[PDB]
């Protein structure tokens, strides 16, 4: 109830059938709360965010995970409940990787990304390992031809492997199903698409292995298209050449064993630039003195920002086949990007976490790059945005009062840590891993210090007593469960 700003929308948190068609809305009313709690008295380049929603500062002299590989979106090996498993004594993490010494600049790595994996010994406290994580690099995760099979006999200039998840299919076996986003591009000489990009959510099954020294994989030769945008629940390339569709995360319905769901980044279907946002996407409470009109918001171009978090359900046991369901959350007229959705269980509630960019917010809505959060009573809920009704869980240190800039061209009046990290993922215990983007005109293609957020109902707070003032050591992505498979172990 903050002076001069609209009240946040009302959200019940009530569960709905996941098969139903109810979509929660991260409304303008909700999102505007961010600038409502942003301290407007700060000096140029100081953090205007509320201190408990700010991520600790990353040091300029951070280490690198590996001097020979660029590393960003990073996940690890999880079961159907998102618990993180070591395998026969090893921790493993899967990364979008790229090559520093090939021709291209950090910012153009994306059309080049390859999934790689790192490993290190399990069961060891972070204070006892190298400053840079101790991660030894295993190489590419997939055999070289294999991800491009999805686009065999189509024409493109670039085909890359974008992020997703790795699921331990057998809690004490070795089958892993990697879900990832198999993208293709057809760029002209100025990097413009002559033809709209393709993103296809893809499964590949493979087996993990480990001896005493060394981790490795087998399989990953079969890459099965699972989902691609249909242009009716999820926006496609024909509709918007800049459409988002990626970041598959799967899980077993906790209240229903056997049934599997997946959550992924999307956009609200339809042709780009259609000005079809509704009073519901604005979500103001009746007679609020500070509400905006639908006509104002439209006139301002906000209808260009049309993110959703999508849902799909596996149509059998193998996770090789899936049906789209109505989106879980839309952010029409609020933000174009809700990346890396995950459902997360805590205290018998359901949390959707997703990350976003300051510069994908719609006109007149404003917030940091970082992690945004929603709570409810089920998989499909009338989700309540976290903290002051805003959705903000943990932003990079940002002055919201001054211009944002970019991770390659910083504005002088903005904070040098606005782009310190991205791709935050919330691990059991509320531990948050992420990659370093920009710290004081130092680009990091590398893992950021793991950090912690205590989560309490519809609110959160960064734990300033985690590790070292909140900073928990670089690349710390720890396993809370152990897969001890003696029989595949002796099969080396």
């Amino acid at each position: 109830g903050v002076p001069g700003f609209p009240l946040p929308s009302i959200h019940t948190q009530q569960a709905y059938d996941p098969q139903s068609d109810f979509t929660a809305r991260w409304t303008r009313a909700d999102a505007l709360q961010i600038k409502a709690h942003s301290d407007a008295t700060v000096a140029a380049g100081q953090n205007s965010l509320p201190a408990q929603l700010t991520m600790p500062n990353i040091p300029a002299d951070f280490p690198v995970i590996n001097p020979d590989v660029w590393v960003w979106d990073t996940w690890t090996l999880i079961d159907k409940h998102a618990d993180q498993f070591s395998y026969n004594g090893w921790e493993v993490i899967f990364c979008l990787t790229a090559d520093p010494n090939a021709g291209y600049g950090f910012d153009d790595r994306h059309v080049h990304a390859r999934i790689g994996f790192f490993y290190r010994r399990a069961g060891i406290p972070a204070s006892r390992r190298p400053v840079n994580g101790g991660w030894t690099y295993g190489g590419h995760l997939f055999p070289d031809g294999a991800s491009a099979q999805v686009y065999a006999g189509q024409t493109y200039t670039n085909q890359a492997e974008w992020s997703g998840s790795s699921r331990l299919m057998q809690i004490h076996g070795n089958t892993v199903s990697v879900f990832y986003t198999d993208v293709a591009f057809n760029r002209d000489a100025n990097a413009n698409n002559i033809t709209p990009p393709q993103a296809i959510i893809t499964q590949t099954l493979g087996r993990i292995h480990a001896d005493f020294n060394h981790v490795w994989f087998t399989g990953f030769t079969a890459h099965t298209p699972l989902l691609q945008p249909d242009g009716v629940l999820y926006q496609n390339g024909a509709q918007n050449e800049f459409f988002n569709f990626r970041d598959p995360f799967t899980f077993e319905d906790p209240k229903h064993p056997g049934v599997n769901y997946m959550v992924f980044e999307g956009n609200t279907a339809g042709q780009r630039g259609v000005a079809n946002c509704t009073e519901a996407d604005l979500g103001f409470r009746p007679n609020d003195p500070n509400a905006e009109t639908l006509q104002e918001v439209l006139d301002s171009g906000a209808y260009y920002q049309k993110a959703n978090i999508g849902l799909a359900i596996a149509t059998d046991s193998t996770l090789s086949k899936w049906k789209f369901l109505s989106p879980l959350i839309s952010a029409n007229c609020v933000n174009d990007q809700t990346e890396r959705p995950q459902v997360y269980l805590h205290n018998g509630k359901y949390y959707i976490f997703t990350i976003s960019h300051r510069t994908t917010f719609a006109a007149g809505v404003d917030g940091p790059d970082g992690v945004y959060g929603f709570v409810g009573d089920g998989i499909r809920s009338d989700f309540q945005p976290m903290n002051y009704g805003s959705g903000l869980t943990m932003g990079n240190p940002t002055d919201l009062n001054t211009a944002a800039g970019t991770d390659f061209d910083p504005s002088p009046d903005q904070n040098p840590r606005a782009f310190q990290s991205y791709s935050h993922y919330v691990m059991p215990g509320g531990l948050v891993e992420s990659f370093i983007d920009t710290v004081e005109n130092r680009r990091g293609g590398t893992l950021a210090p793991t950090v912690r957020v205590r989560i309490a109902q519809n609110a959160s707070a960064v734990d300033l007593r985690y590790g070292n003032g909140g900073l928990g050591g670089y690349g710390d992505i720890p396993a809370n469960r152990a897969d001890v498979n003696i029989a595949g172990f002796i099969q080396d």
